[PDB]
This record gives structure tokens, C-alpha cells and sequence, in this order.
């Protein structure tokens, strides 16, 4: 045509972000990746959903794993692909040798592979294709001149044909070449890679197209997650600064503290708790819950540090019954080690947690326990997707930081997130009289005036009562007053 | 059959939990390693529990061991295969080459093989099967795309056959291709990756389910053992956050402590008691273990830093009794320097005392101590691991930790553990007059109310006595005061 | 011009000043990177520009894309050589081998090549050529020394033809052999290297020039950008010293602070404003916007922070209406995250937004923002970079940073800008009677007086009021004064 180059929607969540639109139609598109990473799943994801929601026909070409297999598995994402086959939607193309294999088939193959690809292609009115590890066709004796060569023609074939492709491609080394003859990478138009990257005993997925000729795309590495949902990416560097923002008010659950912030909490907000531990953040958390299920609204609150159990005991002995309020289904506690998965795995369950509960308002207590041996960047990258996602959905959210050192903190977060909160409540100790005491103030509020006085406050079977700031005292912020 | 996919339980402690399940029924599933990583181990205790826990006959095919040496072994963990040989549940298919031969035998047992082991399946109507390296078979002069079709063509016919298959693999590298050919990673349905890593001159076994076609599974690396009991896998990820909570209390051994406390210990819970040393961290716990037996309950002290006659000692020295302590069957002490094991080894070594003894009170004196050399990481994750078995056992802990830096502490924890705990108990030296006194103080209680006094103490024979706030003072917490 | 070569324009923003000229005449330049580095593009361009900008005809050599393809894809960036090549001003010359194809060829062709692109030379009366990827060519079957022989040949032919060539060569490693063989390096007058760098997830292309016989050049990596313009080159270190300045002067929205800087802000000149979150750089952002409209003038407010709808909720209740500002087309907010591309493309973004809107102010709300992540060095580069532009744009800038602590903070910038700033604005907390007050203070001035006072500012519904200075207080900065 005379325009630049159409794309064909993979509909596979994020992707399309990504790729600014979809695969190149008419061109194939070079998928590898280590053991594991995901070559198969999105080289079917890609033709179910071309099926599924443009009854676009697709053929799947095999080089190892057996048809009834490719099937099996397919179920585990609730995948019915013997059904599509029935109704002639897809054809899978089994080229895996036999139990009894023959030497040379270099050559007879590509031109006969073709025959049959295209055979098929015609046969179904096939729009999608995707060839499964091509990589292990010429992994019988060749070189990587010989296979720069046959993949030029299995490509340019199947341009002629017309086939929007799919190619898996299989690698050893992490960051290392990009497949394994090193040739692949320069032969294909289009070029995505799968990493199931190492560090520190935890696996990470991310999915970066590297190129793409003729159109833009988003460059760079992007996390995602294989669940029962199959591949589920997260472009966290493509959320828009466009989030929703009103004047609305909100109560915390402590009255004093919504006069100090000028009236509450806003809907449209991130409020950050932070404090040494037994500050009470953790209690300003839970009565912020619970104020939303006294105004019959539900709310989340992901646990990273108590039990389930606990988070009831010291709830009843603060008053508030967290009981009634899950009976009520006006309340969900989550709770769940942040060793017991890498920050993409949770940003996702936090998400899903909250699109199967519609919740008003959310509370993460303690972001600074979801820190825990994971990089900074990997972090605020994790904060980023949280906060934005609450902020774009309307969603109140409270967030809770324990500073590494009670009293002397200098800086309000170690990980340095301040910034992108709206709200912020700070809790810190003070002695006084050979004596730890509390302290509360809202160290600041964006829309709002709020009071800027630093108040003491007790922590009863009633719960918390800010009292009056130590009008006569020097060094407060230090934890050790000088009286005067 | 038209469903997700199905696991077989493998019954080695902990595999299942990772794996989701177990291997998945007839599959193969690569364990790949570098030498002495337990490969064999898993094969074999992989037939033996099938043997043992659901009479699924097994056939174990080796290359290299002798069927003799492979009973042998066995008896280190008290597997007699001999008897199961007879009793023909077990059939040891002896593929091993003899100390004569000759050559060019390519592919030709790879294909009387796939039947002498068809066989033996048929005869002993076997449901599992290992065959153990099988790198060594093409280890006679093979290049990586000759071992590419052989692998496919057994891990083809063995499906075909339906029975369930462990392959083990070799690897050179801790961290670098996957098996030596670089090529079984892509063969085989299922990939487990055992790791004996070194750094710093220590070892740590690590178990890795790297991919699983059709299921979900658990990700990365994951702590292992190997005792007499074969291997022991930790998935400390796995744990869940449902301890259970009640509002229950318990003695600390000291009553002015208990008043502190408002009321004492809660049995559920995790105590921490920090300070420099010399501020008597040490003692607490004895008087804290002593408690237990007091009330005839049995309570053991894992201690890292005393001797077990020091201990005694010093225990004596304070009035309590620890020889009586033992007789009586109620205390158990353990003692153990840190570098004598990895935290993996210490952490089960843990466990299994706690299994042997019933314990209704733990003291771990000094956790600090188990945090030399260890990244704070490993450490945090043993942390959680202690703390959390201990709280899901209802067994009340107390654990020490000797602050760097004495007096000017800025932080609790240098590891920062207090967010895990649910007791602070904080000491710390105070100067006054040219004298080091000492100070104790309930730092925070998750349930209770607790004293905020800051309560200066001293040492005797009797043991500790908590005596008065320093109320004419500031800068306390400091360590060097200021009379007003 | 004192260079004793004669240099060709390319026409690339930007690469003519890197290459002090273009390239050489009558010289080949070899142009290597990785897959997707953008080699292609550049041989292009080069063609491209030739004939739109000089009217000289070019041969393109393709040895892989399709004529077709290489057609298609540059209507990526609009170009139409479809059309140049009706026009006889373009030719493409089609030396790719077909889906059918031998072996052997790589020699005699390189002698038939020569002889055809001799044709099309004269047939067209060329100036400019460029090959794409010669490296597959020879990629038949071929060692490091036949490689240098015909290259060698190919480059001496051309040279005597007089045509000034391209050619390009991939890369496997991004910081390894310059090309394939290691060959290519030495055999060309000029060598330019194209990197698309990883590092933390994100890529960033730079463009080197290693070697020109000859003549002299930048030396170094210096970034660029592939837009819908195709490359986009940034030579930061080739932006000279020499912005104009001025006496005149501009109000900074708040009347008060205007005396204190002795008149107002220099209409040439970059202001910084930093404080501790909360402080209220935010505020004078807005009220430096604003009054740049309330001239009738435009302006620029790119915020990193919040959202377009939040800072219009803050500015309203500020007073101040963003509505109106954007509508009367005199204010335009831009808003995105630093994670949603590198340094590199924000400064792009920057300055295109700047030239469609002809800016007479403009106001980067925080660049301790864009600071995440990214190393100093580059940071650094990016402020010297927008700063630069801005002045030698008679724009003038305000800048904002937030500081990692609040109160005590020892250093203006932590990322060490204050040095590039020309007049500084510094925000604090001050503790003042167990309450958080804010003190305002304009640090430094480079052609003006300025106030020396710190005084302290309340911040309304009204804006900010400057009041008067803590004359009775000692250790102001500190955070926590003494009452004197
Ligand atoms: N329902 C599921 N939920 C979560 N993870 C799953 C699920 N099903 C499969 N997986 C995971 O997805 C991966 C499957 O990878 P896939 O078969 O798509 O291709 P590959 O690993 O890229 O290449 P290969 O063909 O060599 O396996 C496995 O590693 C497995 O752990
Ligand atoms: N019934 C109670 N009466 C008085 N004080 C209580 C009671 N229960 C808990 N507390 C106090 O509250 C503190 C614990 O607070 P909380 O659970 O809110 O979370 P936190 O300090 O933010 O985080 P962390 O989990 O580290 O403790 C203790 O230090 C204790 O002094
Ligand atoms: N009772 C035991 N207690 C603790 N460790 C043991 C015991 N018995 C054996 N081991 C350890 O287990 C390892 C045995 O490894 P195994 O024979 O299972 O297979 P492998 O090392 O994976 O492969 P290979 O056949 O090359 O040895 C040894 O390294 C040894 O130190
Ligand atoms: N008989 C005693 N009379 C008075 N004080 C004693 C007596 N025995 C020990 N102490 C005191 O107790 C201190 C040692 O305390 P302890 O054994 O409790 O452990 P710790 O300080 O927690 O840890 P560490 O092992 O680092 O010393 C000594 O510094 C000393 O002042
Ligand atoms: N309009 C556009 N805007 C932004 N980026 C683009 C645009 N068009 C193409 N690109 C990018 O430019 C790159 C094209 O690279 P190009 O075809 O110039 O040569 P190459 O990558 O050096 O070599 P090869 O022939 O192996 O691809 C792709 O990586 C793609 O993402
Ligand atoms: N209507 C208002 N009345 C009184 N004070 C207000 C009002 N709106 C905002 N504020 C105050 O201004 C502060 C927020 O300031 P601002 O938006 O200027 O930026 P900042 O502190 O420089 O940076 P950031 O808050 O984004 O970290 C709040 O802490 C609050 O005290």
C-alpha cells in the first residue's frame, strides 16, 4: 500500500501497549527465549485470540511437542483448542518427527513444510500462523550460514503467502545472544524477546520487542506474569498521568485527625502513614477500614506483616470489630508474605483483588515490608503501578512506612516515595520525662490547609487520642526534647 | 482426557508444595546438576516413596552406578532396595557398560534400551521410572544436535508408554547452560535445576522447578537438605500468614517485667530483646526459660554465643538452677557456633529439636550471631522462617539481638527484624555520674497496653531488678543523659 | 573550514556537527550496531536527505529487505521513495538471493556487484551509495581473512568510482568486536558505531564516531532518537558557552519574593527551587506559570509528579485558574512519568514541545524526579542539556527539586546541580513551638542583590505570604532553633 505498515491486535493484555498496535501484518514476527519463558503460550495465545474475538483462522506448526499435548496443556488456561480444530477455526500442523527418525531433511521439509503451511493456510482461509521452535528443525547438523538461509526463505515464503507469523525461537544465556545461531535476530523483521531472569533466588518475566521495522514500539523491558489467564503484561512505563481528581473529603476513621488534615482525607488521594515501629500505624489502618464499612463501602486491606488472626485480636482490643465487618462483606483482609512472591506477582494480585471486590477504599500495610531485599527501582516501580492504579480507579488509598530507625529519622521514606504520595501522616516517639510517648502530624496535604502541629497522642482499648502539640519544647523531630 | 493437568506426589518434603502437586503423570521431567547436588538422591527416593506410600512399582535405569552400589548408598538413609528388589516393586535395570567393549554403538541401544525398559515397565507393572544420567550414554562422542533426537526419541516413547519419568542431567556450571548439551532443557516437559552454590566458602543446596508445560508451579530457587532422611526442601515462600492469635498470657520470668507488659507475654507471640552487650539479653532468657519450668513446661535454649557449661555457669550465678532444669526433662539447651552450618541446616536443625521435644517456650540467644557473614537477605528469610513456625506451633519465643553500636543506637535492629517481631524489649546503657547503668524498656506490644517508662535496673545474684524512670533526665535514649 | 578532508552533509540532525562536516567524499563509512540499532534508517537517510536537500541521485544496495519492504518501511518517517524512484533520483538495487536458491556465490558476485553498481552509478548519475548488510553476504560460508579481501576490493572499486559510500555491518555484543569478523574495523576510512544499550531495563541508543582518516570529529557516545523524523542526534557536548544574557527582569508571581531577589527574576536566567516535600515548590511553580499568562505570554509546565487533573484541583485552590490559561492557548501542561521513557527522549519531548509553542517561560516541577534511577552523569547531562537550551533560548526556567531530608539537609542538590543554576530559591520546615512552619529564603543571585533574610511563609487559599525572619533564633537551618 502507500501508508506505513498495518498491525494485527494479539489481544494478549499489554502487548498491544507495547507494540503500539499490535504485530506487523503480512510479516513474522521472531519470539525466543530460555527454557521456559513463555515461546508457546503467546504463539498460541496469539492465534486463540484471533479466533476468539476476530474469527481470524489460525495454523500452529509443531516441531516437538505432539498435537494431543499442545491441546492438553492449552486447557490449563481454560484454553478449548480440540473444539476450535472441530469447527475447523484451527488447524494444528504436526511436524514433530517420529519415534523412528531418518537423516537429511534439510531441504525436502522447508519447500514441503511450506506446502502444507500454505496448504493449510488455504484450506482454513488461515489469517494467523505461528511455528513453534523452529530453532529445533536445523538442530540436526548445521551451521549458522546454512541457517541464516533457510529461515530468509521459511520468512519470505510465508510474506508471499500473505501470513501474519509467529517464530519461537529458543536461547541459552539470559542476556546473551538473542537466539541461538545468532543469525535469527538479523533475518527477522520483527523481533520480541522472553526473559525468566535470575537474581537473588527469584525469577523474573519480562518481555521486550526489540525491533519492529517499519513502526514504533515501546522500548526496553516490561514485566508480566503467566497465569491461568495466560501471559498478562504490565507497561508500567505507558500509565497515563491523566488521573481523576475532585475536591471530595473522606473520614480516617479518627476525627481529630480529619480536622488536622482540614476535613478529612480526599477520595481522590494517596495517604502515607509513616513511623518507627509501634508508632501505630498499623491502628490508623485499621480505622480506616473499618470507617468504610460504617458508611457501608468496601475496602481491602493487604496484610504484609500480621497474620490474619492477629490483625483480629489487636483490632477487637482497639474497639472496632473486624469480624462483622467480613460478615458484612464490607471488608477483605488479603495477608500474604512478601517473600512468598516477586513485587509484578503481587502488583497483579492486588489488582485482581480489587476488580473482584470493587473496594472504595485500599490499605497496603506497610509498602516498607514489600522493600525487603528487592532493588529501589524495582520498588518505586512497584509504588508507581499501586498509586497509579488506585488514583486512575477512584479508589482511596492508605499506605503504611516503618522508617529503619525510630527517632533521628532524617527522611521521611528510606525507599524515597514521599514524592508520590498526596498525603502525608507522620507518627514518631518522643521522650519525655524518661518516658516513650507518641506524636502525630500531617506533614503535608496537597488540596488542603492542615494543622501544622505536631500532637501527642495516647493509644487506649478506645484507640487513638491526639492530644496537644509540646508547645515548650525544642528538637521534637530529633525524638529527645530539650524542655524549656 | 479433557483436563488440567495431573500431578503424582512425589512425598519428598516440600517438592509437592513447589511443584504444585508433584511431577505431572506420565512425563519426563529433567533434574539437571553439577556433581554431588543430590540428582540420584531425587530419582531414587522419587521410586522408593512410590514404592512406600501408594505401591506404584518402580524401574530404575542407571548408566553409571552399579544396582549394588546403588543399595548400598541407599542404607545412608535407611532405604533397604534389596528387600523391595525381591519383593519386585523395585526392578534396578543395570545399563552400565563393562570394563571391555568396543564402539560405534550409537543409537543402537538407544533403541533395545527403550525396549529392555518397555520391558521391565510391562513386567513389573511399573507407574514411575528414573533413568540416572543419561548424559553418560551419549557421552561416547556426540554432538549437541545428535543428542537433541536420541533424548526426543526416550522421552517420546516413555509417554507413549504413559509411564511418569525423572532424567537426571550433569552440568559444569552452578549458574551457566541448563544441561551439558544445551540442548534437554528444550526437550523435556518438565525442568528441575539442582544448585550446590558456593560463596564464601560455603555451600547451600537449592531446588528450582524452572518450567512445568501445563501447570503452575512455585518460581526461583528454594533452600534444600540432605540428611538421613534424604531430601528436605523449605519452601519458606510457601508459608502462609494464618497463625493462629489468642489474647492468652505467659510469665517473662521476671513479675516487674510481666507488670510492663501489662500483664505479661502473650503464649502467641514473638519477643525481642536488644542491646548492647552487657545489657543482659542473656539473662532475660534465662529467666525467661526458667519460667517455663517452673510451670513444668519444656522449653529449649538455642544458644550461639555461650558454652553449654558457661551457660550453667552464669545461670547459677543469678540463682536459677539449670542442672535440675534438665534432669526434670523440662529445659533443653542446645548451643552451636553460627559457622558451624549454613542458616538452612541451622533453621531445620531448629525444627527437628523443636518435633523431639514438644517445647512450649524457645529462646534463641543472639540471632545476631547468626547473621555473620550471611546476606541480609539469607538472614531475613531465616528470620521468617523461625519466627513464622514457631508462631503457627502456639510456641511463645523470646530472641536476642546485640546491637553494633552500644549507646547512640539509632535503630533497633542493624538487620532490621523488628518489624517481624511482636515484642520489644529494648536495654540499653545509660551514663550517669561516671557510671554505665543500665535501662530496660517495653519498646512496643502488638496487643497490650505496656509501661513507655524507660526503668533503669541493676544485677545481682538474685537476678534483674527494675527500679525507676530516669524522670529528671533528657536525652536518655542517647545513652549520655542531662539533668534538668 | 580547516579540515583537509571535503566532507558530504548528511542532513541527520546532528551528525554533521558530530562528524565536523559529514562524511568524508569519495570514502566509505562503516555504520555497525546490533539488531535494531537503526542502520538501515541512517543509510537511508543519508539517500534520502541527499536528494530532497542537493538533488543527488543514490544506489541502495539491500542484500536481505526487499525493495518492496525498504519502500514500505520508510513511509515510516513519510518518506516516498516509491516516487524518487519514478523521478530516476533513487535506485534500489535488489541483491538479495530468492526462496529457491544454491550454494556458492559470495565471490565472482562481489566482482559481478561491483560491475552492477558501477552501472547504476553511471546510469543515474550517483553520488551517494549505501549497502545494507554486506555482513550477510559473505555470511555463506566464509573466514576473517577471505572477508578482508573482499571488502577491500569492494571499498577500492567504489573509491575509484568516486562514489561516497555507507555500508553497513552487525554486531553480536553491544560493547565488543566493532563488527562480525573483526575484520570490517580496519578496512574502512570511517567508522561510526550504532549501540542500543540495556542497562536497568530501559535501552538507550547512542551513536559513536571511532574513526575518520583524515580529519577530526567528536569523539565518544553520544544518544539519539528515532522519531516519525527518523535519527535524532543530541551532541551535548558540542553545545557551546555562549547564551545571551540580560538586565531585564520578570516577576515570579509572588510580589514579595520578586523584592527579594531585588526586582524580580532575570527575564535570561535558571531558577532552582528546593525543599523538602511540602515545602511549596509546587506552589511557586503554579504562581510562576501564572503570571507568565496574566502577561498575556506563554509558557510551559511540565510536571513529573502529578496529574494534569490534581494540579488543577491544587492551583484552584491556590486561587489561580489552569482552565482558563490553557483555553486563552497561553499555558500548556505537559505531565508524565520519568519511568515512561529514558533521559534522552524526555529532553526531546522537552524541546519539541518548546518549539510548537514558542515558550516564554517554562517550569520543570521537579527534576529530582527524572533523577530516579538514572545515573548522575547522565542526569547531570540531562540538566546541562534543558538548562542549555532554555538560555541560549531567551526562555526563561524554573526548575524544582525536592530533597531526600527534610530539615538538616547539608547540600542545596543532592544530585549537585545548584552549581549549573543561576539564582536559588530555598524552602524549609522550620520546628518552631512544637509546630511546622515554613521558611522562604533566596540563597543566591548571580546579577541581583537579593534579600539575605530567611522568612518564614504561610501558604493559604490566597497563595503564599511572605512575612518576616526568626531574628531571635539560633540554628535556623538546622531544622529545630533555640529560642535566644
Ligand atoms: N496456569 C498456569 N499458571 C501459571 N503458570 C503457568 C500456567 N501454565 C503454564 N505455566 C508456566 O508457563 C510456562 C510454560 O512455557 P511455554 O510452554 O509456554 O513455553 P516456553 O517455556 O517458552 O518454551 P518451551 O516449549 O521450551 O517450554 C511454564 O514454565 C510454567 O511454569
Ligand atoms: N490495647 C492497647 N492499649 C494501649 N496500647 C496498645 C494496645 N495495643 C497496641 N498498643 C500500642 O500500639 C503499638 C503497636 O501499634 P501498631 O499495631 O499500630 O503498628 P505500627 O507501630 O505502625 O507497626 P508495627 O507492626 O511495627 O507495630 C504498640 O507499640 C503499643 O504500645
Ligand atoms: N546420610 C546422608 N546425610 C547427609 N548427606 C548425605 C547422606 N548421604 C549422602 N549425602 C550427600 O548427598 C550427596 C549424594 O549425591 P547423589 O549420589 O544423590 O547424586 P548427585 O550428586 O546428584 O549425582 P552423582 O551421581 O554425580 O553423585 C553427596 O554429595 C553427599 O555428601
Ligand atoms: N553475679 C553477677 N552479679 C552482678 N552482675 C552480673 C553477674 N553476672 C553477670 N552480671 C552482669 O550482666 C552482664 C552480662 O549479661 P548477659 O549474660 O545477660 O548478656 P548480654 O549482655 O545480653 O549479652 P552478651 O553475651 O553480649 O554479654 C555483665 O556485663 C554484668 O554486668
Ligand atoms: N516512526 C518510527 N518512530 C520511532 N521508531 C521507529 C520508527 N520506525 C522504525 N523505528 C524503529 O527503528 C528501528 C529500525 O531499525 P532499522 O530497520 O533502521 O535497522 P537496524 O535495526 O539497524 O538493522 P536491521 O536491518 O537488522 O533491522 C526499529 O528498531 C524500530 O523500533
Ligand atoms: N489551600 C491551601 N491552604 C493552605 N495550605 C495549602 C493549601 N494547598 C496546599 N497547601 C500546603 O502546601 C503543601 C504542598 O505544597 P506544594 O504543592 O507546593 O509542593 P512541594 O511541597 O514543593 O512538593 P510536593 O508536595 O509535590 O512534594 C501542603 O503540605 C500544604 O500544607
Amino acid at each position: 500500500e502507500h501508508q506505513a505498515i498495518a498491525k494485527m491486535r494479539t489481544m494478549i493484555e499489554g502487548f498491544d501497549d507495547i507494540s503500539h498496535g499490535g504485530l506487523p501484518i503480512g510479516r513474522s514476527t521472531l519470539v525466543s527465549g530460555t527454557s521456559g519463558t513463555g515461546k508457546t503460550l503467546f504463539s498460541i495465545q496469539f492465534l486463540y485470540n484471533g479466533i476468539i474475538e476476530f474469527d481470524e483462522p489460525g495454523v500452529f506448526v509443531t516441531f516437538e511437542e505432539t498435537p494431543q499435548d499442545i491441546i492438553k496443556n492449552a486447557r490449563s488456561f481454560g484454553w478449548d483448542l480440540a473444539k476450535l480444530v472441530d469447527e475447523g477455526k484451527l488447524f494444528i500442523l504436526d511436524a514433530s518427527p517420529d519415534p523412528e527418525g531418518q537423516e537429511v531433511v534439510g531441504g525436502f521439509d522447508l519447500s514441503a513444510l511450506i506446502e502444507r503451511i500454505n496448504y493449510a493456510i488455504q484450506k482454513y482461509r488461515a489469517r494467523r500462523v505461528s511455528i513453534d521452535s523452529v530453532t529445533s528443525v536445523f538442530q540436526q547438523y548445521d551451521a549458522s550460514s546454512v541457517v541464516r538461509r533457510e529461515l530468509f526463505r521459511l520468512v519470505a515464503r510465508l510474506k508471499q503467502i500473505g501470513a501474519t507469523t509467529v517464530m519461537t525461537t529458543e536461547r541459552i544465556e539470559e542476556y546473551g545472544p538473542i537466539a541461538r545461531y545468532g543469525v535469527e535476530e538479523f533475518v527477522s523483521d520483527n523481533v520480541v524477546i522472553l526473559r525468566n531472569v535470575l537474581e537473588g533466588e527469584r525469577r523474573r518475566r519480562t518481555l521486550e520487542i526489540l525491533k519492529l521495522r517499519g513502526t514504533s514500539h515501546m522500548k526496553g523491558e516490561y514485566p508480566f506474569t503467566i497465569t491461568d489467564h495466560g501471559i498478562n503484561i504490565f507497561p508500567l512505563g505507558a500509565m497515563r498521568l491523566t488521573q481523576r481528581s475532585s475536591n471530595v473529603r473522606v473520614s480516617s476513621g479518627v476525627v481529630r485527625l480529619d480536622e488536622m488534615c482540614g476535613g478529612g482525607f480526599f477520595k481522590d488521594s494517596i495517604i502515607l502513614a509513616t513511623g518507627a515501629t509501634g508508632t501505630g500505624k498499623t491502628l490508623l489502618v485499621s480505622r480506616f477500614v473499618e470507617n468504610a464499612c460504617a458508611n457501608k463501602e468496601r475496602a481491602i486491606l493487604f496484610a504484609y506483616e500480621e497474620s490474619r488472626a492477629q490483625l483480629l485480636r489487636n483490632a477487637y482490643s482497639w474497639g472496632m470489630d473486624f469480624e462483622e465487618m467480613e460478615r458484612q462483606n464490607l471488608l477483605k483482609i488479603v495477608c500474604a508474605y512478601p517473600e512468598s512472591a516477586g513485587l509484578e506477582d503481587h502488583l497483579q494480585i492486588i489488582k485482581s483483588e480489587i476488580n473482584d471486590f470493587k473496594p472504595a477504599r485500599i490499605a497496603i500495610d506497610s509498602l516498607s515490608a514489600l522493600a525487603r531485599g528487592v532493588s529501589n527501582n524495582a520498588f518505586r516501580q512497584f509504588v508507581i503501578g499501586v498509586t497509579g492504579y488506585a488514583k486512575q480507579e477512584e479508589i482511596t488509598g492508605l499506605f503504611t512506612n516503618t522508617s529503619d530507625q525510630f527517632m533521628g529519622a532524617h527522611s521521611i521514606t528510606d525507599s524515597h516515595i514521599s514524592t508520590i504520595t498526596d498525603t502525608i501522616i507522620l507518627l514518631q516517639y518522643v521522650e519525655i520525662r524518661g518516658e516513650m510517648s507518641r506524636a502525630i502530624n500531617v506533614f503535608k496535604m496537597r488540596g488542603s490547609w492542615h494543622d501544622k502541629a505536631i500532637r501527642e497522642f495516647m493509644i487506649s482499648d478506645k484507640g487513638p487520642d491526639i492530644k496537644d502539640s509540646f508547645r515548650n519544647f525544642e528538637r521534637i523531630i530529633s525524638g529527645s526534647p530539650t524542655r524549656i
